[PDB]
C-alpha cells in the first residue's frame, strides 16, 4: 500500500458548525471565505508544528531501505502538501512552512508564478513519483477539503492527526465524512483550554527487557474482555474522562463481590481534573446540572428541608425524605422530607442542635463555609482549610450520613485547588454527579476568594459498581469522549451565598446520548 | 570482557548469620551441607523461572557476537540455559529433581569424570573448561548456581556479568557464606516488591558489573510538556541509576522526589519555607511486610505508647511525658497554648484531641482529669461492632475531626479519619491525612496507622490487607533537603515484620509488650535537620 510504503498522513482541525444529536461528523468545520473559521488557537498552532516537523533520524534507515525495495533499487525533514487554495491563504511571512519540503497541488499555477522554494505538482500520481525521489521521513496532507477529499478516496492516508476544536463558527468547506469501516480512533490526547475553547486531538488508523520478566515471575469476574473490544482497541486514552472509566474497567476486572443487590468494590482512588482546562462532565452517557446546581445552592443556604428541592422538580433527595425511609432511619418524629442535619446544616450550623427544617438557626453552631471563604482569603497556606459534613453527633439524625466526607483546599500562585474524600462511590450513577457537583463548588469559592480554578481531586475510598449497571458501563466503556465542555459563572458574584441557578452555564457539552444504568 | 560475551550470571539465596547494616548483613549460602533454611517456596518458584527462561527472538545476537569472539562463523564451525554448579551443591540436591528440568548441567568436579555420571550433563574440571564448553554450545545463559567455594573463585576471575541475588530477611545457622560484593565492582540496579514466604520476608535484586508507528505518536501527545526546582541532577544519581525500583519504600521516596522536583515554594507559619504538593495516595501490603523505612532508622515505642494513650481516651500529655514519649510536649507548652488562645488550660492538657473524639465524640470537654465514662459517641467501639456484625458497611469511620471542638484542640488533628474495608476475612484501612511532614513526619504516620489496622484486624478475627495513606497538604520542609537527598541515595532492604501478642482480642487490652518488629534492616539515622 502507497501510504505505508510513502507515510502519507493527513492533518487537520475541524469546528462545530452552524436536543442535538452528536456523532464523529459533529466535527467536520474546515474553513470560510478561504481562511480559517476561527481567529488563532495558538494550542492547535503548536501541535500542528511539532507534528509536522519532527523527525526520527534513527528510524529513516529502515524507511529509505522500505522505499528502495518497494521500487526496485543535511537535516532529513518531512513534506507537506497543500492545495493551491490553502497556499494562498497562509501569510507571506510563514511561507513556505519552515523546516519542511513543501508541496502544492495545482492545475493553473506552475513553478514559474512561485517565488518560493516549493514544489509544485499537478496530479496525485506525481507526488508519488516526487516523493520516489526524496530523502524524507513522513508526508502530511495539510489540506484544504479538495486534497482531503481525494486523497482519502484513493486510500493515501495512514492515519489522520485530527484536532477537535470545540466551538462552533460559520464554515462553508469542510473535512469529509471519515467512512468508520475504513478508519477507526486508536488514540485520543489530553483536553486543553486556547483561545477561550477547549479542544483535543485524536489519531484515525486506516483500519534490562528479562530483567522485567523475572521481576514478574509471581503475577475473574465473568466480565468478558471481548465485551471492551473498542475500549481495548485505543492505545494511548490520555483524555481525562479515562481516569473515570479506567476505574469502572478496573473494578469490573478486579472487584470483589460483595452484599448491600450487589456489587463489585474496590478501596481507595484518586482522580485529578484540571479546571483551568475543562469541565469534566462526562461525555460518554448524557448528564444534566440543573439539579446538582439546585443541590449546592440549597447545601449554601443551609437548607434541610426537602420540599424545596422537590418544588423545584429536583428529586434527587426525595427516596430519603419517604415515612418509611424515616421510619427505617427509626426517625418516627421526623416530618416527611424533614432531612435532619445534613450537608447544608453542618456546613453553616456544625455542633447546633438539630431541632426541624423550619427553625432560624441564625449564629448557631460553626459556620465552617464562612471559615473557609475567610481562611482562603487571609491564609491561604493554612494546611486547616476543610470543610467537613461528617458529623459523628448527627449521623443518625440524618436521613443518611454523608457520602461526601470533607472538602479540603489548598491555594498557591492565586490558584484554588480542592480535595473531596467520598466514603462510598456508586460508580455508575452517583461518581459522575459528585465530580460536577464539587468541580462547580471549586469554581464558586475560587470566584468569591478572587482565585482562579486549578484541580478539583476526588479521593474514592469504598468505590463500587452495582451488579445491575455492568451491562450498562459495558456498552460506556466502548464509547470514545468527545472534548469537555466549559463552565461559565457570572463575575458579578462576589459572596458565596449570592449565587442563583441563571449564574452558571455549560457552554459546547458534546456527549453519547443517555443510558439507562438499570434496564428496567 | 569474557562474562559480557558468555552471559554468565551468579544467582544466590543469602541470609542473615547468627547493630550496624550493610549488604554483607546477607551472605548466609549454607549449613551442614544443606540450606540453612527449611525452604522458601517463593525464592524456589523465582530460581526456577530466571534459570529456565530464554529467548529465542535474541539468540542470533548473542551467537554472532560469541562466534566474532572466537574468531568462527558457526557454533560447531530447543534452547535452553546452562547451569553451573558445584560437586558438594550437586551431590545435595535430591535424584527426582536432577539433572534440572530444560537447562544444560555443568557440574566442576576435580574428583569425578563423565562416566561416574550420564546422559548429556557436562563434567568440567577447570573454570577455562567451561568457556571452551560454551564456546561450543547453542545456550541463551550461563548461571553459576554456587556453592560458596563456586562463587567465590567465579567472582576472584571476574567471570560475573550480574548477580541475581535473593535476600532472605531471617537469620540462621550457616558454615558457609557469599563473598563480600565490593561497591566498587557491582551495583545494585533493580529491587523487587517485599514478599512473605514460609514466615519470612525476603526481597530480589539485581547487581550489575560497573510496530513504532505508535512510538512517533508518543512524542505529538507529549508536544506541550515543559521541572521547576533548583534540585540537581547528579544529586540523585544512585536514585536514578536504578532501573527497577519496585520495592514499597518507594511510594514514599518517589513522593520526595516528586515534591522536590515539581513541589510549590512556600512559606508556612515558623517562615522555614516548604516545597508542597496536594493530593497522593500509598498503598501498603501488610500480608506481606510491615512498612517500617529502612532508608534511615525509626524508633516506634513512643509511637505505640501515642496509639495505647489514644486508645484509652486520654487527653493528659503529662501521661506521656512521664514515660518520655514527648511527640505531644511542644504543643501541651503555657506559650503554645497561650498562642492558641487557650489562656484558661492548664499545661499539657491537650483538649478534645484523638483519644477524646474516639471514645467521646460530642461529649462537653471540661479538663484532662474529669470522668467521661459512657459521655459522648464511643465511635472506636461502634467501627469494632460494625467491623463484626456488618463488615459490608460503608459507613466504618473513625473521625478526629470535630469542627465543634478544633478551636479546643492544642490543634487540631492531621489525622483527620480512618475508613475500613472488609473483603473475604481481610481488613483494609485508608488514613486522610490533612498535612504531612514528608520528612519527619510522614514515617512515623504509615507507621502508626499500619499498627493500627493489626489492632483492629486481630481484635475482630480478621488478617490486615492493605494500609493506604491519603496525603492532602504533602510538604518537605527546606531544612530537610540536604538530609532527604541523602536519604533516596539509599536501596532499601527488604521490610520487617510485625508480631501482635495473639491473645489480645480487646482493642482496650493491648500493652506495650505486646508489639514485637522482627528483622528490622535499616540504613544509618538521619537527623532531618543538619544532614546525619
Ligand atoms: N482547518 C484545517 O485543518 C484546514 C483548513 N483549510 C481551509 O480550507 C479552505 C481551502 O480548501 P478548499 O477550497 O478545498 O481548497 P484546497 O486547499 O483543497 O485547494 C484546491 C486546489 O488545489 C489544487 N488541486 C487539488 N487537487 C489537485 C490535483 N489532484 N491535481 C492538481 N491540483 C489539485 C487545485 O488548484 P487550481 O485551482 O490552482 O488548480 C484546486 O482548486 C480554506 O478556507 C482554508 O483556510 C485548509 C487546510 C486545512
Ligand atoms: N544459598 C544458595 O544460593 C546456595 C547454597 N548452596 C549451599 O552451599 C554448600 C555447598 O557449597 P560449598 O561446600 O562450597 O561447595 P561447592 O558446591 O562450591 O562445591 C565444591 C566442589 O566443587 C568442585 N570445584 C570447585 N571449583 C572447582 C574447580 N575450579 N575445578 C574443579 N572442581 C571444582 C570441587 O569438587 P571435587 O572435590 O569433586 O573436586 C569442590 O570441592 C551447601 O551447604 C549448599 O546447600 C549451594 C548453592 C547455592
Ligand atoms: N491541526 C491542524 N491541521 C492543519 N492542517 C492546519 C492548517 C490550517 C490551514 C493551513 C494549513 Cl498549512 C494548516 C491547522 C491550523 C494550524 C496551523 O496553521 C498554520 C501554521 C503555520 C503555517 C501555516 C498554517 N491545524
Ligand atoms: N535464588 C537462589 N539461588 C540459588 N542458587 C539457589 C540454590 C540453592 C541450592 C542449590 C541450588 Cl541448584 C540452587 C536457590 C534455592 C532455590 C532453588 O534450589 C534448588 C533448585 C533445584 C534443585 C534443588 C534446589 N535460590
Amino acid at each position: 500500500q502507497v501510504c505505508d510504503v510513502f507515510d502519507i498522513y493527513a492533518i487537520c482541525a475541524c469546528c462545530k458548525v452552524e436536543n442535538e444529536v452528536f456523532n464523529n461528523y459533529t466535527f467536520r468545520g474546515l474553513g470560510n471565505k478561504g481562511v480559517l473559521p476561527w481567529k488563532c488557537i495558538s494550542l492547535d498552532m503548536k501541535y500542528f508544528r511539532a507534528v509536522t516537523t519532527y523527525v526520527n533520524e534513527s528510524k529513516y534507515e529502515k524507511l529509505k531501505y522500505k522505499r528502495c525495495k518497494y521500487l526496485n533499487k543535511k537535516k532529513l525533514q518531512n513534506v507537506v502538501v497543500m492545495g493551491r487554495t490553502n497556499w494562498e491563504s497562509i501569510p507571506k511571512k510563514f511561507k513556505p512552512l519552515s523546516n519542511r519540503i513543501n508541496v502544492i497541488l495545482s492545475r493553473t499555477l506552475k513553478k514559474e508564478d512561485f517565488d518560493e522554494d516549493v514544489y509544485i505538482i499537478n496530479k496525485v500520481e506525481d507526488l508519488i513519483v516526487l516523493l520516489g525521489k526524496l530523502n524524507y521521513y513522513k508526508c502530511f496532507i495539510l489540506g484544504g477539503s479538495v486534497v482531503y477529499q481525494e486523497f482519502l478516496e484513493k486510500k493515501l492516508i495512514k492515519k489522520i492527526y485530527f484536532t477537535r476544536i470545540n466551538s462552533t463558527y460559520e464554515c462553508d468547506v469542510f473535512f469529509p465524512e471519515i467512512n468508520e469501516n475504513e478508519y477507526q480512533i486508536i488514540s485520543v490526547s489530553d483536553v486543553y483550554t486556547s483561545n477561550n475553547t477547549t479542544l483535543d486531538f485524536i489519531i484515525y488508523k486506516k483500519t534490562e527487557e528479562d530483567d522485567f520478566v523475572y521481576f514478574n515471575f509471581n503475577k475473574k469476574n465473568s466480565i468478558h474482555p471481548n465485551d471492551f473490544q473498542i475500549y481495548n482497541s485505543l492505545k494511548y486514552k490520555y483524555h481525562p474522562e479515562y481516569q473515570y472509566l479506567n476505574i469502572i474497567y478496573d473494578i469490573m476486572m478486579n472487584g470483589n463481590k460483595q452484599s448491600d443487590v450487589g456489587v463489585l468494590s474496590k478501596f481507595g482512588y484518586i482522580m485529578k481534573f484540571d479546571l483551568s482546562q475543562y469541565f469534566p462532565l462526562l461525555t460518554t452517557k448524557k448528564l444534566f446540572l440543573r439539579g446538582i446546581i439546585e443541590e449546592l445552592l440549597w447545601f449554601i443556604r443551609g437548607e434541610t428541608n426537602g420540599n424545596t428541592l422537590l418544588n423545584k422538580n429536583v428529586r434527587i433527595w426525595e427516596a430519603n425524605g419517604t415515612r418509611e425511609f424515616l421510619d427505617n432511619r427509626k426517625l418516627f418524629h421526623r416530618e416527611v422530607n424533614d432531612l435532619g442535619p445534613i450537608y447544608g446544616f453542618q456546613w453553616r450550623h456544625f455542633g447546633a442542635e438539630y431541632t426541624n427544617m423550619y427553625d432560624n438557626y441564625e449564629n448557631k453552631g460553626v459556620d465552617q463555609l464562612k471559615n473557609i471563604i475567610n481562611l482562603i482569603k487571609n491564609d491561604p497556606t493554612s494546611r486547616r482549610i476543610l470543610l467537613c459534613a461528617w458529623n459523628v453527633k448527627d449521623l443518625d439524625q440524618m436521613a443518611l450520613p454523608p457520602c461526601h466526607i470533607l472538602c479540603q483546599f489548598y491555594v498557591f500562585d492565586g490558584k484554588l485547588s480542592c480535595i473531596m474524600y467520598q466514603r462510598s462511590c456508586d460508580l455508575g450513577l452517583g461518581v459522575p454527579f459528585n465530580i460536577a457537583s464539587y468541580s462547580i463548588f471549586t469554581h464558586m469559592i475560587a470566584q468569591v476568594c478572587n482565585l482562579q480554578p486549578a484541580q478539583f481531586i476526588h479521593v474514592l475510598g469504598n468505590a463500587h459498581v452495582y451488579n445491575n449497571h455492568i451491562d450498562s458501563l459495558k456498552i460506556q466503556l466502548n464509547r470514545i469522549p468527545y472534548p469537555f465542555p466549559t463552565l461559565k459563572l457570572n463575575p458579578d458574584i462576589k459572596n458565596i451565598e449570592d449565587f442563583t441557578i441563571s449564574d452558571f452555564t455549560i457552554q459546547n457539552y458534546v456527549h453519547h446520548e443517555k443510558i439507562s444504568m438499570d434496564m428496567a
